[PDB]
């Protein structure tokens, strides 16, 4: 019955919930101060603020180390439990040697194995390409590889040879550099890009030589790096970027996620595309490497191969030509030699300038210095140049070993797509030894639980199973499956029954149980027993190293004695099974937890992007999921979701413009007509006859590929015109236009207009429109598709019989453009500082378009919606003159009107339709007013979300001889969530009451404080502003005047509400006393300066702002007396659930 719309951004998140004609709901919610106020009715619009500062959420979303740790292990334990049985047939104690460590219980086999298989791609390979039976272990431990090191998923499909095309993935490189300098593209032109990136040569060589292609950019230029960045390289994005500190960049460093996010946080989420393409090339360059069996596995150990009879040669040659070398280069490892680079700390950079000289100096052979030229010579196996790997070639890998290895073990067949599963899918403890002595215990307590006291418990086992090996039921009268067997077994050999009755050596005891099962191997067992060989007698130790054990119990360490409360161990000396199932004892409550004992936050903390905008989708989610509770948790039908110098560069292109063939300075290039007068050199592109500055520009501007076709607001798609003379009739400026061609061409060479501009200008095809179609509906951006993704996947849950998965919700993407444009044809007017509500419209607007457009055309759903749909043929729906579309424009539906290049005019229904199924998707009467009157309306949930930090004070608490307000330091909180009257005594009772960072509180008219500190306060208000001054300042801004009185109407308002809730008397005087001085200035300038009045007004921390030649100092409120006797609110996220205090 409804949809939501989403907006978000690195510092906010809007919403919106939606019915079927577009209109806001409103609500009655319950309020649970102890105020009189008992319900509030809300519309459920609104607006999340939220800060990047330190806090628990923040860490949670950044990547640790132990988190893929954990990540890993488990794949691994999912791996073993399928393996279990079968491998219990072939090594019970496999899985449990498992992290030189030995991998096999005996010698023979280890040093078999090592000798056999040097590598584990030595392994793969074997696995992938003999037909002859394998032993278990060693499939498992190719596969355990695959698994453990799986790779990336940045390709989405079943690998296919564009995905190794280095030209077309160059091409997309440089695409994506494109469309973010929209002023200064790079042309592809014919360059053999694969040619130049797959040669033979070095990095630095093969950079350099596809620079040559690129006429005027310059190696350190920001293409220049990624192009270094996919080569293998390391460059420095600071200079390209204007940091202050170090940016270096390497994908092949293990903390280059990290340290791209670090980059991406400084200059901007939107460059992160640019950066996955320069990614995804370098995996090309690597792919068509790997390809021109196992082609990784055997490009590895032709690695290794190359490597030891490069090493056997070079080794010969010093023997021979330098022996005094010989020591220093092979053995001494604080040099950079060959021995420093494998087992010392040496660059592969190091060794070569360490070693070239002497390759130079010998002259034995070159053709090592050729490789050291390419830097292939010595290579490594912990390596891979600029790499993570795609999971694809793991997979193909895994599959093939699989298919060779099912004939001979069934249990493969039957697990495979399980198994692979394991590899693509996005108690913790082994048992103990089944002959462990504290399982032994275990098992005689449990069974023995029951026949009794507790000291009488222990007496029977200091008494009977102590003393007697087995003790049986005749034999207990006189003073039973399970025995102390072990405990027996080592009194002979260790002949000290202190050391084992002794509780603080149990811990190494198991060790010493543990070595005995995993081990069927005196050597091993005596190198491991060496450890705890100074305790023990030298007879002793000859003698426990016979001993054998090889069973596996059914329960962990812990389980037994790692658990609080006392432990399963001191309880049972009531029973186990009773231990566990009681809620009263807190083991259930442990184990239940203890399983699981976070998912989404470490999924969105490994996608590539700044803390904020991580912070910014991990907040969506919850609103969604209060919004979804909002609503009777019934789910919503739709989502839709938006992710929410330049000027300095046209110069330089103007400059480099005219050196081909009055002065402005830059400031003033944001004139699309002045800059486009600028680029065309006050010449008229469509007449022949020149253009001077004051009055063709205000004369009119033209579209080279019309508004219906598409809308291109791009100087890209933009000229500046006479608008009838160029353009003609409404296919491209027409024929007899084109005779002026030579003008543009000219442009051309200077780089004045670019080649797409030009095509277009000389040129409407179906193939076009189909293209256009598709170019506005599709959101290329990666991290929006992953938000997408994730919500999908929380929306959607249940599975039909048929296995397939149940869509109740359709998560849409939309391009920010529509929703910008809609606004601009529709005069839905932004200005961002009045206040915050421009978010929640943003979310509103985003819904209505996004089901408005699903609802038109449901054909394009695979452009836009999440998920697999059939990508239908283009081609049919778009139409000859007569008969979806024949004008392109997608949003062309929602106009009563379309005006074509020519002037002529379209009319279309008052009321759209779907053709096909009927259904009324706009009614441009009712719907747009439903649009105005929603963006009207002045009660917006804004909330600003309450931060916990983690000299700093996590929060501050109120506390009651007198009320007052008390921080608490991150050190302090701690002892404090212990011992709470001790802190709140030792500094001098009812009630907790920690008041989070940006804590609400209300008092008089209307006027609400938020406190930042308890040393200050923030302004609590958003200034609603009528729409029609709104739109009026939008307008007076973007230089009708007729409208002069309401700039007086506005100060009124602002005053107004300054002397009601800002209170800053003194700073308003000035502000009021300046509008007086400067009601002289023209309208616009006039307009800008009561925009920058807003920050008085606006919600959040007091700030600074110049009102023209005055400037208004920031006023603090360092006071927080008014706080304790106001009324605190404390909002839910969506700010729909409130709870009110005062104790007045």
């Amino acid at each position: 019955k409804y949809s939501i719309g989403l907006d978000i951004g690195t510092n906010s998140v809007g919403w919106a919930v939606i019915t079927d004609e577009y209109k806001v709901p409103s609500k009655k919610f319950k309020v649970l101060g102890n105020t009189d106020r008992h319900s509030i009715k809300k519309n459920l619009i609104g607006a999340l603020l939220f800060d990047s500062g330190e806090t628990a959420e923040a860490t949670r979303l950044k990547r640790t180390a132990r988190r893929r740790y954990t990540r890993r292990k488990n794949r691994i334990c999912y791996l073993q439990e399928i393996f279990s049985n079968e491998m219990a047939k072939v090594d019970d104690s496999f899985f449990h040697r498992l992290e030189r460590h030995p991998i096999f219980g005996n010698i023979v086999d280890e040093v078999a194995y090592h000798e056999k298989y040097p590598t584990i791609y030595h392994l793969r390979k074997k696995l992938v390409d003999s037909t002859d039976k394998a032993d278990l272990r060693l499939i498992y431990l190719a596969l355990a590889h695959m698994i453990k090191f799986r790779g990336h998923f940045l390709i989405e499909g079943d690998l296919n040879p564009d995905n190794s095309d280095v030209d077309k993935l160059f091409i997309q490189l440089v695409q994506t550099y494109n469309q973010l300098f929209e002023e200064n593209p790079i042309n592809a032109s014919g360059v053999d890009a694969k040619a130049i990136l797959s040669a033979r040569l070095s990095k630095s060589r093969r950079l350099e030589n596809l620079i040559a292609q690129l006429p005027g950019e310059k190696k350190n230029g920001l293409f220049g790096n990624l192009i270094a960045l996919s080569l293998g390289l390391t460059p420095n994005f600071k200079s390209n970027f204007d940091l202050a500190e170090d940016a270096k960049l390497q994908l092949s460093k293990d903390t280059y996620d990290d340290d791209l996010d670090n980059l991406l946080a400084q200059i901007g989420d939107q460059y992160a595309d640019l950066f996955l393409a320069a990614k995804n090339l370098s995996d090309a360059i690597l792919l068509s490497d790997i390809l021109r069996k196992a082609p990784l596995s055997a490009s590895m150990i032709k690695r290794y191969d190359e490597h030891h009879q490069d090493l056997t040669l070079l080794k010969a040659l010093v023997r021979q030509q330098l022996p005094e070398k010989y020591k220093e280069i092979f053995f001494d490892q604080s040099k950079n030699g060959y021995a420093g680079y494998i087992d010392g700390g040496a660059s592969q950079e190091e060794f070569y300038k360490f070693i070239k000289p002497i390759l130079e100096k010998m002259d034995g052979t070159e053709e090592l210095l050729v490789k050291l030229n390419r830097e292939d010579l010595l290579r490594k196996q912990r390596t891979f140049d600029n790499g993570s790997i795609p999971h694809q070639i793991h997979l193909g890998e895994l599959h093939a070993i699989l298919r060779r290895q099912e004939d001979f073990y069934p249990f493969l067949k039957d697990n495979r797509e399980k198994i692979e599963k394991i590899l693509t899918f996005r108690p913790n403890e082994k048992v103990l030894p089944k002959h462990s002595l504290l399982y032994e215990y275990f098992t005689v307590y449990n069974e023995l639980t029951k026949v009794l006291s507790g000291e009488q418990k222990k007496a029977i086992v200091d008494l009977l199973f102590k003393t007697n090996r087995k003790v049986t039921v005749k034999q207990l009268k006189e003073d039973f499956n399970a025995s102390l067997g072990t405990y027996h077994d080592l009194l002979k050999i260790i002949k000290d029954k202190d050391f084992l009755d002794n509780e603080e050596n149990e811990d190494i005891l198991e060790d010493i149980v543990l070595t005995l099962t995993l081990f069927e191997d005196r050597e091993m067992i005596e190198e491991r027993l060496k450890t705890y060989a100074h305790l023990f007698d030298d007879k002793v130790m000859k003698q426990l190293k016979r001993r054998r054990y090889t069973g596996w119990g059914r329960l962990s360490r812990k389980l037994i004695n790692g658990i609080r409360d006392k432990t399963i161990l001191d309880f049972l000396k009531r029973n186990f099974m009773q231990l566990i199932h009681d809620d009263s004892l807190t083991f259930k409550e442990d184990i239940q937890k203890a399983q699981v004992s976070d998912s989404l936050h470490e999924h969105i903390a490994n996608l590539a992007g700044s803390p904020a905008i991580k912070k910014g989708i991990l907040q969506t989610v919850k609103v969604v999921d209060e919004l979804v509770k909002v609503m009777g948790r019934h789910k919503p039908e739709n989502i839709v979701i938006e992710m929410a110098k330049n000027s300095r560069e046209r110069m330089k292109r103007i400059e480099e413009g005219i050196k081909e063939l009055h002065p402005v300075e830059n400031t003033q290039l944001q004139n699309e007509k002045l800059y486009l007068y600028y680029l065309q050199n006050g010449r008229d592109m469509y007449v022949d006859q020149e253009l001077d500055i004051n009055r063709l520009s205000d004369y009119d501007v033209d579209h080279i590929v019309p508004q219906s076709f598409l809308k291109d607001d791009s100087i890209d798609n933009k000229v500046l015109t006479r608008k009838n003379r160029g353009k003609s009739d409404n296919v491209p400026s027409e024929e007899v236009v084109k005779k002026m061609k030579n003008y543009w061409r000219q442009l051309l060479n200077a780089k004045l207009i670019t080649q797409r501009k030009f095509d277009n200008l000389t040129k409407l095809s179906e193939l076009d429109k189909a293209g256009f179609i598709k170019r506005q509906l599709v959101e290329t951006r990666q991290i929006t598709k992953h938000v997408a993704q994730i919500l999908d996947s929380r929306m959607n849950t249940k599975y039909d019989e048929n296995d397939k998965l149940i869509r109740e919700v359709k998560v849409i993407t939309l391009k920010s453009k529509l929703v910008s444009d809609f606004r601009k044809d529709f005069q839905f007017y932004k200005v961002r500082e009045i206040n915050n509500y421009h978010h929640a419209h943003d979310a509103y607007l985003n819904a209505v378009v996004g089901t408005a457009l699903i609802k038109k055309y449901p054909k394009l759903e695979s452009e836009f919606v999440y998920g697999d749909y059939k990508v239908y043929d283009v081609r049919k729906m778009i139409a000859k003159s007569e008969q979806y579309f024949f004008y392109s424009n997608i949003m062309n539906f929602f106009k009563t009107e379309i005006t074509l290049a020519n002037g002529e005019i379209r009319k279309r229904p008052l009321i759209e339709t779907n053709g096909e199924t009927g259904e009324i998707v706009w009614d441009k009467g009712r719907d747009f007013a439903t649009v105005r009157k929603v963006l009207s309306m002045p009660q917006v949930n804004i909330v600003k979300k309450t931060e916990v930090q983690t000299p700093t004070v996590a929060y501050s608490v109120l506390v009651v001889s007198v009320k007052e307000l008390l921080g608490i330091t991150i050190m302090e909180r701690s002892s404090f969530e212990k011992n709470p009257i001790d802190f709140l005594e030792a500094k001098g009772k009812d009630l907790i009451i920690k008041l989070p960072k940006y804590s609400l509180f209300e008092l008089e008219n209307g006027r609400k404080r938020m406190l930042a500190s308890a040393g200050e306060l923030q302004k609590g208000n958003e200034l609603a502003l009528p729409s029609k001054y709104v739109n009026f300042l939008y307008l007076a801004s973007h230089y009708v005047e007729q409208h002069k009185h309401y700039l007086d109407e506005i100060i009124e308002q602002i005053s107004e509400f300054s002397k009601r809730v800002i209170l800053a008397d003194a700073n308003l005087d000035k502000v009021l006393s300046a509008y007086n001085k400067h009601r002289d200035k023209p309208i616009r300038e006039q307009a800008e300066n009561i925009i920058h009045l807003f920050t008085l007004t606006n919600l959040g921390a007091p700030a600074a702002f110049k009102y023209f030649d005055t400037t208004i100092d920031r006023k603090r409120y360092t006071s927080t007396k008014e706080v304790l006797d106001a009324t605190l609110i404390h909002q839910s996220i969506t700010g729909l659930y409130e709870t009110r205090i005062d104790l007045s």
